[PDB]
């Protein structure tokens, strides 16, 4: 009917562009494979997994941005553990010497 | 037939709705409700270029927030380390004063 087939091709092109744009980094279907998909193949596309792999990638992306800062903080806590420990030990020694200086 | 054609359009329109809804930037002037009802002509003339742009802005804002929450948590830990290292200095000093006394 042409008026029908024009819409289908137009919808297939747009849908290709989106699925390529948001392609998760690990997804087993490549941008080439996506660019090569027809209408029927798109209709049976696995969107729910597509979204899942996207969410994983987003988590990996966000975790990477805050990776250097968290590593610096973790180093500070371990140093904080030892410094707070020696602070206890010296305060004990300090309180003994005061009681034993009468 | 035009049925298998009209069915292909409906299924393709539904998939496209689901995609555009999932990634819809939070601020986009077109709502998830509007998207869910859009027909084929409405989707074909959808303003994707701004849609994609507003997504990148939102994505950037998200990562920048993750890095600022991370920086603030590191700064608070450093300052807690600073004061503890300070109190260790002051008490270690007092300890050495009494050691001579």
């Amino acid at each position: 009917l042409s008026t029908n087939h024009e819409t289908i091709d137009l919808l297939v092109q747009i849908l290709r562009n989106c699925l390529r744009y948001f392609l998760p980094p690990s997804f087993p279907i490549s941008k080439k494979q996506l660019s090569a998909m027809n209408s029927d193949e798109l209709i049976s596309f696995p969107l729910k997994e597509y979204f899942k792999q996207y969410e994983v990638g987003l988590q990996n992306l966000c975790n990477s941005y805050q990776s250097r800062a968290d590593s610096r903080a973790k180093a500070s806590e371990e140093s904080l553990r030892t410094s707070e420990r020696k602070l206890r030990e010296t305060e004990e020694k300090l309180q003994k010497l005061r009681t034993n200086i009468v």
